[PDB]
């Protein structure tokens, strides 16, 4: 409903690496898996695909099959709670 949501999604595109700060929560990055309207609530919702099992679903909600990836690794959330752009996965193998 809001205009700011609106706004926030006009350039978050599927395939975008991103990072997602939702409330209070520690930041989380991931790629974009969905982009729009859902059946759970109306508005816009950005599915992620999070690097870490940090998720509240595989994908699906309520049954419905909106992305694929493994359980805990996927998450709905408000536009205005993501920012795309170049967040590669926060990792050190050797340092």
């Amino acid at each position: 409903s809001d205009k700011l949501n609106e706004e926030a999604a006009k350039n978050i595109m599927v395939g975008n690496r991103c990072e997602v700060t939702v409330g209070a929560q520690m930041a989380r990055r991931g790629e974009v898996a969905y982009v729009g309207a859902t059946k759970f609530k109306e508005g816009v919702w950005v599915g992620v695909k999070y690097d870490e099992p940090v998720g509240k679903n595989d994908g699906s909600v309520a049954g419905v099959r909106y992305f694929d990836c493994d359980p805990k690794y996927g998450g709905f959330v408000r536009p205005v709670d993501v920012k795309v752009g170049d967040f590669p996965e926060l990792s050190i193998d050797e340092i």
